[PDB]
């Protein structure tokens, strides 16, 4: 496929993976899930857990974390390297941004999607592994 | 371009123009804004203003609206129904469903679009004319 549409992608999957917001959570998860291979679908489950304390959830918890894209590249045929930075904002104010960098193991697979589930992954984008570190 | 890539988009826009949640407002203005042409842009602006009571803003203020999609289907080459249901949640508990129909008159433009601005419309859809109408 395109370029532009597995950059579309890539961006979207890293937004709803890092960013976090309680009204979204659901929608979010399920969108991450759905654009993961079934193994990578269970590590970001164990992960976004609610008995993690690392789980957005919990380190976001009543507040917002937004991602904004800053690059992204192609390191290889099926590995994305996606820049971005988060802001995150509490119920007072006051921002911290963070930078960040993102390796994704990717690739497209014909298989069954249900009519609805191919509204939100209509080409069966999967990411295979995944990881984000600071920069 | 294929269909599921197209209704991809159509669903999106729907539920973008259709739903209200404060905290999302400005991201999904901006998306419907990208995926219009300019004379559209400005109807659902004129709509969407603040000062009109019929804006989601302010019908939906303080209060949750959420798009489920039901069917999406081509009348026409260029011409898209989306049927699909507002469920409308307050401060309380109190949920009001409503039915709807939406008719988008749309194609894809090969144009200028920022590598950014194409993180949300990267294939260049546009919906030309649009209309909601309940059941």
């Amino acid at each position: 496929y395109d370029e532009a549409i597995t950059r579309y992608f890539a961006s979207q999957y890293v937004r709803a993976r890092e960013g976090f917001q309680a009204s979204e959570a659901e929608n979010n998860f399920r969108l991450v899930s759905l654009l993961s291979s079934p193994k990578e679908q269970n590590r970001f489950g164990k992960w976004y857990a609610g008995n993690n304390p690392e789980s957005p959830q919990n380190i976001y918890h009543n507040m917002i974390a937004t991602v904004t894209i800053k690059s992204i590249s192609f390191i290889s045929k099926d590995l994305i390297q996606v820049r971005y930075y988060k802001t995150v904002r509490d119920f007072n104010e006051k921002e911290n941004i963070s930078h960040w960098i993102s390796i994704l193991n990717f690739s497209y697979v014909n298989a069954h999607i249900s009519t609805s589930d191919r509204l939100i992954n209509p080409l069966g984008f999967q990411v295979s592994e995944y990881r984000s570190d600071p920069e």
